[PDB]
């Protein structure tokens, strides 16, 4: 209302005034937190418009690591600290990951043998999964991303079968790695990678599996 | 079953005769049958083909795409679901999308889910259990699934007012039943609410105060979730309650406190209302 | 049809919000109207709806081309304007333009895509760039109406695999000297309206018909 | 010290991520050229966004996008890049402002046909005008370059347009149009850029414009 006194104090018309300043549109640094409310009041037609905006703004992988991530973080922080409960978290999560999936589907998927991702079975946070296989397949990697919680028996009998040439597992959780026996990751595939907030070198070292600090370096190993 | 003389063709069709000659000598298309009385007939169909195939050409196509256009065989609708359940186990995910587009084409949002959608992931269960395929493959399956029924459920609308939380019983997290019935919902005008699954009921009721749910709607695949609570806890989520799945029964249901939904269906006209 | 919103209100009654709340098969027109009106906000949720009906190869075969050939027809008959096909071009093209990326963009010899000197419909050139992004291929879209020499050299300084041109128009083509596209990269690939096999073996190019073929082409 | 206290406010994984986070804004302009230059897109788009993120949207045009673009063109002209070079660097920076232009807002009301004069194919001074106008709440339409006249004029009626705007780059579409050509394009006819001039302007019955800031103020009242 201040602002539409000053732009009346300029000379304009109070009708070009309220249109003006109701086809403003949101700044991005007030993204993460306007996609936060949108989601916490069940506005998912106002949080995609909004993801939209820091996805035109931020780029593909911009708008995941400035938007998509920080929003999630939060999410867990405030939960943790008990300000909302689990259904709120269910509700951001939940819509966080049809964005990520839609991503996903308009990315490339080149043909020739497969890098399996998933995450360690006891893991059930996917959207980690989801990073590295968004940005394999930005990359040109056959990224086929199976889902979240995989046995290691029939996570090895697919990439076997599919000539799979190499296995990706994101660790959110460091437990689910903790309670698998030495060198379980090792015969997974011809490679096997690991990263994830719960994984770290000497952990991979112990499974059979490569470690890998960031997602930019996942594709590089690959290529 | 010829019905037109290549003079008659080039009259209705207005392509020359030695056009339609040399296509049939090029491309294998237009094939006249040879009558007794000696003379080639062409079809109907043929008329009707070539009128397409003309248009097409005028278009931009050369005679050559545009009749191998016309002639390519898709995969026949019995076979979709049979298909698409190959295409996903080899990892074709370029394929199995091809498919179910197709299927999306063919049938409309809620035709694909009963013919395609539904028949694969049960189907996909059943050869987990018999030992025929694994976790991961199954895990493949969902996945892509799950992206196309929430593809559906985003192009379906997203009505203002007071939502209805849809999610699953605590304990469940088979999550596809759920967001099946947020579309439905969505689909007759109700701002359907999907949550995700596995949601503890005291938070759940808690969300529902705060947005002023008018309802909650739970997805019950198994029972043992169900069996879980104690007599009467799914009485105050919402000013109404409702469960249904495999997992879900009348009895259980009443014991829970909760009005018990047979079908999809149903389901909306209880809330429509 | 707003006649006709109040009489499907009025049956449901029988036995608002609910309306409030579109058909594919209309999905094309709506999309053309749209435009025409210059409501931009209508048409890119249309065309976002298409989007995620057809999915990305699909709304191009099943939304942006249909409209595309129909302005082009409706500008001919006298129907619409010059200023009327602009606007749904440029439109549309930022759709392709957002959807290509929004796909991967592969490292390793890249492939360039443009049209011959003189073409200046590029959206046929975006789609072949599309289609081989799509499919993992580092296709790089330089827009149209690049000269053969300087196409030449950029082939050359980046080691590109292959070039890949659209051509719309026959007659740019064919204001090329025998064998012009012979030893512009290691591969040279024509298509388009205005393209066909013998101007092709003229040119010194391979001949592609449809876009599939082109993705196969290149392993 | 300054450098330190925000790298502080910025732990083996973490040092790494902080110090790497400073780039040199100066630097921007050729990093990114060159990125393009070499057919590195990944490395282009990280940039633009990256000096996106540093200087803001009106910032990153007149900081990295325009500047680029200038020098593309004198790096051609000297002979020291090819025309497929051009091409390249210009649909990207082109997508770019497109994205801009799409992220800002499009207003409620009577349209601002927005494009180039008959001939004029050089076209991001045009978009960048439906930029400027449309952060300052102004509906406008950009159609895209080198529209006819007449249908330049008929379409503006027929949306009940209230203005059009007009960016010329090179000079000779302009002198190529007869007296009064753009008079009653709209009830407002604006001409700028490079190739435009006030005498040449005034000839053709359109009203000159210096920058784009005073264009938005023009049609904000
Ligand atoms: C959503 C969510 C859930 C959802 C998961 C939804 C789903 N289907 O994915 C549900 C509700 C299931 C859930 C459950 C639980 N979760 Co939870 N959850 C979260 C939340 C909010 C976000 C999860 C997420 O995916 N975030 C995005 C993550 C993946 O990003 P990131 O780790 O920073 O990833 C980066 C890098 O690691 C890299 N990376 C990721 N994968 C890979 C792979 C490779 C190869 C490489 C190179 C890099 C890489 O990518 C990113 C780049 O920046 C987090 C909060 C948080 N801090 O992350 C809590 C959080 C992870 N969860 C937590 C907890 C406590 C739990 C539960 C135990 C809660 C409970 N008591 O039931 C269970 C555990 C279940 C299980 N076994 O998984 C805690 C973990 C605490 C700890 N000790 O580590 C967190 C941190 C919340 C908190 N603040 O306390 N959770
Ligand atoms: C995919 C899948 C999974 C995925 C889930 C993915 C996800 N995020 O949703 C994962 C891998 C996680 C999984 C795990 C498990 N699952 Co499981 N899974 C399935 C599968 C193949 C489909 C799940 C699904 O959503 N299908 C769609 C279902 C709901 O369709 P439908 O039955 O025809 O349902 C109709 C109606 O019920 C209606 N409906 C559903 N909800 C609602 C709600 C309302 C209100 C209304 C009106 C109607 C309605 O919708 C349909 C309309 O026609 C099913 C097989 C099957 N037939 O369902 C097995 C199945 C359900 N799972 C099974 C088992 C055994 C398990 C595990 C215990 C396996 C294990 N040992 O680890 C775990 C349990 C996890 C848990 N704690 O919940 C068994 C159930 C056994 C039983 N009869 O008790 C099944 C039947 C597989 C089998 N054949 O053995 N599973
Ligand atoms: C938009 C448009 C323009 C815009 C272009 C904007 C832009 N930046 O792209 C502008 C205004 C520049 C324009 C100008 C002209 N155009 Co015009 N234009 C069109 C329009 C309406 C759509 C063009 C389009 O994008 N089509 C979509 C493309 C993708 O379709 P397609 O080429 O058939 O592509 C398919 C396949 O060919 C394949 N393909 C394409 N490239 C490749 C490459 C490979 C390797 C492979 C395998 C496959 C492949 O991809 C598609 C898959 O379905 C068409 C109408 C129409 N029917 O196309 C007229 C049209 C093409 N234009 C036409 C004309 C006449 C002109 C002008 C001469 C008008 C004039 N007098 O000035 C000028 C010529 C400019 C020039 N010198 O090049 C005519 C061409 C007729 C002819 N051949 O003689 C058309 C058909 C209009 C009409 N008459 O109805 N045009
Ligand atoms: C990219 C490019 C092209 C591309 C255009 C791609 C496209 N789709 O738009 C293509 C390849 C088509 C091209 C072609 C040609 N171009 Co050229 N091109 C350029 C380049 C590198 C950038 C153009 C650009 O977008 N600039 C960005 C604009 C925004 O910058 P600006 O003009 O300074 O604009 C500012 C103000 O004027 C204001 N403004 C602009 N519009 C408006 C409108 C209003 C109302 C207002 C208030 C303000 C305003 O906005 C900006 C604020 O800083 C320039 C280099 C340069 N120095 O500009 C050469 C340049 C413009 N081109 C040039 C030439 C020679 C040509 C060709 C003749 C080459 C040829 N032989 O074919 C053709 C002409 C085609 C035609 N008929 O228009 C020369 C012009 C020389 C001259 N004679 O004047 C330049 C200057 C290059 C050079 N240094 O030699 N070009
Ligand atoms: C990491 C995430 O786990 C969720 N979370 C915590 N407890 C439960 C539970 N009983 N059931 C389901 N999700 C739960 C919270 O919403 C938190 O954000
Ligand atoms: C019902 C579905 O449960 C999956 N399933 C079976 N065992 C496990 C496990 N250990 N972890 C995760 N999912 C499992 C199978 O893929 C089956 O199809
Ligand atoms: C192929 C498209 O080219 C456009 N078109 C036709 N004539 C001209 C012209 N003189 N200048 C610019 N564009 C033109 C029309 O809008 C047609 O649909
Ligand atoms: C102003 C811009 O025009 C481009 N340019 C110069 N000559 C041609 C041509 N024959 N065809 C296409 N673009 C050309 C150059 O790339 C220069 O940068």
């Amino acid at each position: 209302l201040k602002t539409i006194k000053r732009w009346l104090e300029e000379g304009a018309t109070p009708k070009a005034a309220i249109r003006r300043y109701l086809a403003q549109e949101v700044r991005p640094e007030d993204l993460g937190t306007g996609l936060l409310e949108a989601l916490l009041r069940g506005d998912l037609a106002g949080a995609e418009a909004l993801f939209r905006r820091g996805l035109r703004f931020w780029g593909p992988e911009g708008v995941l690591e400035h938007l998509l991530l920080p929003v999630l973080r939060e999410v867990g922080e405030a939960w943790h600290r008990g300000e909302i409960g689990v259904a709120e978290e269910h509700l951001a999560s939940t819509f966080l990951r049809a964005r990520l999936q839609e991503l996903l589907d308009l990315a490339g998927f080149p043909p020739g043998p497969p890098v399996l991702v998933t995450t360690p079975p006891g893991e059930r946070h996917e959207i980690g999964a989801m990073l590295a296989a968004y940005h394999l397949r930005r990359k040109g990697v056959p990224a086929l991303y199976l889902g979240p919680d995989t046995p290691l028996p029939d996570l090895r009998a697919l990439a076997r079968r599919l000539g799979a040439g190499a296995v990706v597992l994101s660790a959110v959780l460091s437990e689910p790695l903790r309670a698998l026996p030495d060198g379980a990751l090792k015969d997974l595939a011809p490679r096997v990678f690991l990263g994830g907030q719960g994984a770290g070198p000497e952990e991979a070292r112990r499974l059979g599996a490569e470690y890998m600090e960031d997602l930019k370096g996942l594709a590089e190993a690959l290529w």
